């Protein structure tokens, strides 16, 4: 278990040291989200080539967490359509409030933080970049 947990955390601390997709992106959508209770802040930029993700870069400063999942959800939606982002966005958040364990998507890295789940306190945190995600598909309709 004391390994298990490591190992949880190495997922993690991987995708929050050594982030995926940091930055900002040319010609995209701009979206800022903010979580006051625990300090955590994201930019998300999204180039969307129609209602292709072409790409999908964040900035921001946050718990381990919340930029953790901003990059594992930023790796997971490149390339995808919107409709299939959203899908996998409203997986993501049941899988966080614990309703469905739905691997019909391969979620790959982001199971891990299922972990996070424990804590529900910090289920917002994981669940921040996807809902700019949302925020994002909603401004360009
Ligand atoms: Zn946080």
């Amino acid at each position: 278990n004391a390994n298990l947990d490591t190992l949880y955390r190495q997922v993690i601390m991987d995708h929050y040291k050594n982030p995926r997709n940091k930055g900002v992106l040319n010609d995209s959508i701009v979206v800022d989200m903010n979580n006051p209770t625990c300090g955590d802040r994201i930019r998300l930029t999204m180039k969307l080539d129609g209602d292709i993700v072409e790409d999908a870069k964040f900035e921001g400063e946050g718990c381990s967490i919340s930029m953790a999942s901003a990059s594992m959800m930023t790796q997971a939606i490149k390339g995808k359509d919107i409709e299939t982002a959203l899908s996998m966005s409203k997986i993501f958040s049941d899988m966080m409030q614990g309703k469905e364990y739905d691997d019909s998507i391969d979620l790959g890295d982001i199971e891990a933080l299922q972990g996070v789940s424990k804590f529900p306190a910090r289920i917002k945190c994981a669940t921040l970049s996807w809902k700019a995600l949302e925020k994002g598909v909603a401004k360009e309709e």
